[PDB]
């Protein structure tokens, strides 16, 4: 079961975040991401791995901070000791970053590039986040490998769309 | 190519609405709907078919008026003599509800019961509401059978949870 929350933005765009239920969840969370996904991460201190999905074309240093500031405070009210502090850094990072090798524990993750994780503070706690937050939860227990290749076939057919209009371009230029 | 729009209602959840670029996309708009889908057309008017996908557990009779009026407003702004009206009257029905046989035109789409096929009226025009769901244009070109797989997979996934759930809460 992964769990879905809506974080509304100032341009009016909801950008989809989940978060998995334990370890093996997100295992298969960690396996089967997208591109698009940003993973969160209290720094130096145990909590659960939120992710955040992208619009098409969307980068994370263009993240709305209203965004950023949910992720952050989500991924620190599911930490242990992470929501008692007032003051946690939260570090996040593409999806494509993350590695996984065979010698890593369940939940341990690590990076291809420290140069692509970034680094936020989370000062204090705030309420309306996580509550505004989870009146959006949906819960569902979706079959990740399909939904991905439903994304990489999305992009196959635009990739081919764009292929064929070019074609169409370059053969209708001779009239 | 498909569009999406986002309808945010005031329970701060977003609403996916989508609409076919032309009728034949929509052949397989209609083919491939979900069955949390409502479809929305211009009465008694050629328009486009505009699709609004509801969320686990939500009906057709819960739906937020803004959502239900963004969908009304788009659906009558897609229409080619809906647009220029002041008051037009748009139907909406559950997917599960459209019936498609051999005998019908390519756009032309039946009815299983005209009782679960409600009405509402617009009756104004309101830019505000094409801007802001403007805004939030994004165009895909999805595969709808894989992507409606991975609905019914979801949704037999949720099925052994439970099942296996309540096993174990008889051994416990």
């Amino acid at each position: 079961m992964v769990f879905y929350f809506t974080s509304s933005s100032v341009n009016s765009s909801a950008y989809t975040i989940y978060m998995g239920k334990d370890k093996y969840e997100n295992e298969d969370l960690i396996k089967h991401g997208w591109p698009e996904d940003i993973w969160f991460h209290v720094d130096k201190l145990s909590s659960a791995h939120v992710y955040l999905r992208l619009h098409k074309g969307e980068n994370i240093e263009d993240i709305p901070k209203e965004v950023l500031m949910d992720c952050a405070h989500l991924v620190k009210a599911n930490s242990i000791q992470g929501c008692k502090m007032n003051n946690v850094n939260v570090v996040y990072t593409p999806w494509s970053n993350l590695k996984k090798t065979a010698d890593m524990d369940v939940g341990q993750i690590g990076f291809h590039r420290q140069k692509d994780v970034k680094i936020v503070t989370v000062e204090k706690k705030v309420n309306e986040i996580l509550n505004r937050l989870e009146k959006t939860k949906v819960e569902r227990f979706p079959d990740l490998a399909a939904e991905k290749e439903c994304r990489d076939r999305e992009e196959r057919n635009e990739k081919k769309a764009q292929i064929q209009e070019m074609k169409k371009r370059e053969k209708e230029e001779m009239k």
